[PDB]
């Protein structure tokens, strides 16, 4: 299958119960839980990688990553996760075209990955006006672009980042700029953050490498109680809200050369006059480490930066 044309085994330096690097009882937990689900009928997803991503989610308490899978199983067909990369494929200019309605407002990009070779994901939230925004967007609408962005990431940047790093990537490091917003503003999109906050706690485990909020506003960090009863407490031990000296922090997770220069490094587009909120630059935009699964869409259609 497509699994195997990228490295399935984590770097001998990551956390413990990650492919590779598992205990006796974690192997036997996996062997059970795949023999488990087997019986129950299941055909895909029973990969090492999958499958640890729950038991981990779970604590490799078997009958509870059951329950997480059968799950989550359950919501990719009612939701369509399953299809949404083909549906977008069938759709592309409408799609395309929303995106980059939305893109300058509300920019989501990656660029690059950090030391780990984890793509490299940025969104900047302090350009976005509520109201404007959701004249070309809804709240369901943006949810669903979000989960195709899920989609994308296990499909084309896993494989070509794995490929490119010698060892499986399963994990994204994500920096969330906040420069411009008001408090206010984010108390009142606490709602679609709880969304977001569900869908992505149950299923999709295991994914949040880094997190990092930069440029909150004072006061942030009391908001962001209102946002932990929706996350587990090993989410948030990844969540770090960084102050005044980011930018020598980010340094420790992400090379300089990928950083950009408003941001504490010293990376460029190709085409200076390019923006950033337009480009889609990585691995897996390199020929040496895209597969059999090809070239990831372009989400910004012709206004697509890849270099
Ligand atoms: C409409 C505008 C919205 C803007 C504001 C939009 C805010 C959201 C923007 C972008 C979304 C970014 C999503 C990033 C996803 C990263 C990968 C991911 O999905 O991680 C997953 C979790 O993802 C999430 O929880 C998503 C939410 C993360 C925190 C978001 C904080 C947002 C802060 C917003 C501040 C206020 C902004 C105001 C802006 C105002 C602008 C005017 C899995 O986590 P992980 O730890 O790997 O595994 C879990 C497992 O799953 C659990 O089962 C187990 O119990 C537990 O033990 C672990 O195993």
């Amino acid at each position: 299958s497509i699994l195997d044309t990228y490295p399935q085994i984590c770097s001998p330096n990551a956390l413990p119960g990650t492919p590779g690097n598992l205990t006796k009882e974690q192997e036997e937990a996996l062997l059970q839980f795949r023999s488990i689900l087997l019986e129950k009928n299941y055909k895909e997803r029973l990969d090492d990688s999958t499958l640890l991503r729950f038991l981990r989610a779970r604590k490799f308490d078997i009958n509870a990553s059951v329950e997480m899978f059968v799950e989550t199983e359950r919501w990719r067909e009612e939701y369509g996760a399953n299809t949404i990369i083909e549906d977008y494929e069938n759709n592309k200019e409408a799609e395309d075209k929303e995106r980059i309605k939305l893109a300058k407002m509300y920019p989501q990009y990656y660029h690059h990955v950090d030391k780990d070779g984890r793509p490299l994901y940025f969104e900047e939230l302090g350009g976005i006006n509520l109201k404007k925004m959701y004249k070309i967007t809804t709240e369901k609408q943006m949810l669903r672009n979000l989960v195709k962005e899920y989609e994308l990431f296990a499909t084309y940047r896993v494989p070509a980042c794995s490929r490119r790093a010698g060892y499986l990537i399963e994990t994204s490091c994500t920096v969330l700029d906040l420069k411009g917003i008001s408090l206010s503003n984010a108390y009142h999109v606490l709602s679609y953050i709880k969304d977001v906050a569900d869908i992505s706690q149950n299923y999709y485990p295991e994914r949040m490498g880094k997190f990092y909020i930069i440029h909150s506003p004072f006061g942030f960090s009391t908001m962001f109680k209102m946002v932990k009863p929706f996350l587990d407490p090993v989410t948030v031990s990844k969540i770090f809200i960084l102050g005044s000296s980011y930018k020598k922090e980010l340094l420790k997770q992400i090379p300089i050369e990928n950083l950009p220069v408003k941001y504490g490094g010293t990376s460029v587009l190709h085409n200076p006059n390019d923006k950033f909120y337009y480009s889609d630059i990585g691995p897996w935009r390199d020929p040496r480490y895209i597969g059999p699964e090809g070239e990831i869409p372009n989400i910004f259609g012709k206004f697509t930066v890849t270099s």
